[PDB]
């Protein structure tokens, strides 16, 4: 239970050259952006700041959008930890609502196993260490009775050590009785990572672990989680066409890589295909998840 810094509107705008939403890579602020707002570099107090402005860039109502800021505070003021990203403060005056967190230097999962700007590809020892980081951040949320419902490597940030942070709570939900699963009249999250129930209205943390699955496989292949230019289109497909022995883990694998090992990748590969198993109670459990990722580098 913390209270945060309260920013004003206008020293974030100061702070980012107006909200530039132009690339930093041709002189801009704009690091990235999200279906619910678009997140700045600035500069406050000395230190490097990222800041998020919430806009409606998909169809959702205003009181949703502050519903949604609200609920990232509240679940920021009871959840930190290593491998979550840090909430600095917030503005609420003026114009926009921005919430300011601490800079990720190494941008989103997603950028890096893209290589967006022409940044190197991760080592396979890194994207063990992220994936390690990124499943005891869900267990820490999953521990403390919040269901996150949009993992997804546009959601894991990379520090100045590429630790992994996970980041965007505006949909979690807590739950006292953790179990026993409860429906929803509106269904959030990224299609191409959403577990088949959490698409029909469910709220369950097994659906965290099914979008983890999918996470893994963007981690081991290097292919992003949706291509409609792909055959499949959806990642997720690709555990049925090494199932019906149509394909191997091997013809997947990252090319832009040269530490992986056949071991490590098939033990990865193991957890991500035990998380996305069709039936939600077939699922192992976040700490199983852990467990299985820490033998994976076990000598
Ligand atoms: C929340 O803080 C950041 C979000 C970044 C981002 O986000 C893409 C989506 C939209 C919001 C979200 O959480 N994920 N892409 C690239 C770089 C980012 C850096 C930070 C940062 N803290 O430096």
């Amino acid at each position: 239970d913390t209270r945060f810094h309260s920013f004003s509107f206008y020293e974030l705008k100061n702070v980012t050259n107006n909200f530039d939403e132009r690339p930093i890579s041709v002189g801009g602020n704009k690091m990235g952006e999200g279906g619910f707002g678009v997140v700045y570099k600035g500069y406050v107090n000395n230190t490097t700041v990222a800041v998020k402005k919430l806009a409606a860039m998909v169809d959702i109502t205003t009181e949703e959008l502050k519903q949604q800021f609200d609920q990232e505070i509240k679940v920021m003021a009871k959840c930190q930890h290593e491998n979550l990203v840090e909430l600095l403060g917030f503005s609420s005056d003026g114009d926009d609502l921005c919430l300011v967190y601490v800079y990720m230097p190494n941008g989103s999962l997603l950028d890096r196993l893209s290589c967006l700007d022409g940044t190197p590809p991760l080592s396979w020892h890194m994207r063990c260490k992220i994936a390690q980081g990124a499943a005891n951040g869900i267990n820490f949320l999953h521990e403390n009775h919040h269901i996150h419902r949009d993992i997804k490597s546009a959601n894991i940030l990379l520090d100045e050590a590429f630790t992994a942070k996970i980041s965007d709570f505006g949909l979690a939900r807590a739950s006292e009785k953790f179990a026993q699963t409860v429906m929803t009249s509106r269904i959030v999250g990224t299609t191409a990572y959403m577990a088949p129930e959490a698409l029909r209205g469910e709220i369950t943390p097994k659906s965290d672990i099914y979008s983890f699955g999918v996470v893994l496989l963007e981690i081991i292949t290097g292919l992003p989680a949706v291509d409609e230019h792909r055959e499949p289109q959806l990642l997720l497909d690709i555990k049925e066409e090494i199932e019906d022995e149509e394909k191997t883990i091997e013809d997947y694998i990252d090319k832009k890589m040269n530490d992986a090992d056949s071991t490590s990748v098939e033990a990865m590969y193991s957890v991500a295909s035990q998380c996305l198993h069709e039936k939600k109670n077939k699922r192992p459990d976040i700490k199983k998840v852990q467990q299985l990722l820490q033998e994976m580098t076990a000598s």
